[PDB]
This record gives C-alpha cells, structure tokens and sequence, in this order.
C-alpha cells in the first residue's frame, strides 16, 4: 500500500496534515513493506491552487496508491478513490510520520459512508 496524506508544506516526515485534499499544495504519498513505512514521496501537487478540474486526483490515481488518511476532504476526491477501491481513511491531525502511526495503531480509520439507495450519477 501507499498512502496519502495532503499536507499544508512539504516538511518530510513534519509535513503538518492540511485540511482540504483538492487544494493541498503537497501529497505526503508514504508507503508501507509489512508494518514499516518503507518509504516516502511528498511530491509537489501539479494542481494545488491553479487550473481548478478533476485532475487533482488524476494525477493521484497514477502514483500507484492503495490508502489515503485525510482530514476535510470532498466528493469529487472521493470519487478518485471510488474508481479504484482505494481506501480513504478521515479525521487525521498532526504530522505524516504519526498520522501513519496512528493508523497502523488501529485507531484511525473510515467509519461508515457507502449507502447503496442514491447517487448524482456517477459522472466519470
């Protein structure tokens, strides 16, 4: 798995959680090998505050992910993951490195969000 964590500035492992993931200047994407964090990319976002699309996620939907841990967050990032199955754990604060402790302590998590009665299309 890699995991995302939209950040306020890129500060490595210190890159303070930011709230809004379609306008995050930064993609803290960390990895994992078993239970450890193996690795890290806090890329530059290409679209963080410049041509406003669905593109955000676009590009995300290529740096190969599994989980993403977000604090505000909205539907059309949402719909990133719905395409992949790609998890997005929420209500994340701190910093990278204790965000992805704080998961792989068990505590963080997704609650309950996937009701199969309404929609607004789907819209690709």
């Amino acid at each position: 798995m890699i995991i995302a964590i939209p950040v306020s500035e890129n500060r490595g492992k210190d890159s303070p959680i930011s709230e809004h993931f379609g306008r995050a200047p930064y993609f803290a994407f960390v990895k994992v090998k078993n239970n450890a964090i193996a690795d890290i990319s806090v890329e530059e976002n290409p679209l963080a505050q410049d041509h406003v699309h669905g593109a955000v996620p676009n590009f995300v939907k290529e740096k190969g992910a599994e989980l993403v841990i977000v604090r505000g967050i909205g539907r059309r990032a949402i719909a990133a993951f719905e395409a992949m199955g790609v998890k997005v754990i929420k209500g994340a604060s701190g910093t990278v490195e204790e965000v992805v402790n704080q998961y792989l302590s068990g505590q963080l998590k997704d609650s309950d969000y996937e009701v199969h009665d309404h929609h607004h299309h789907e819209h690709h």
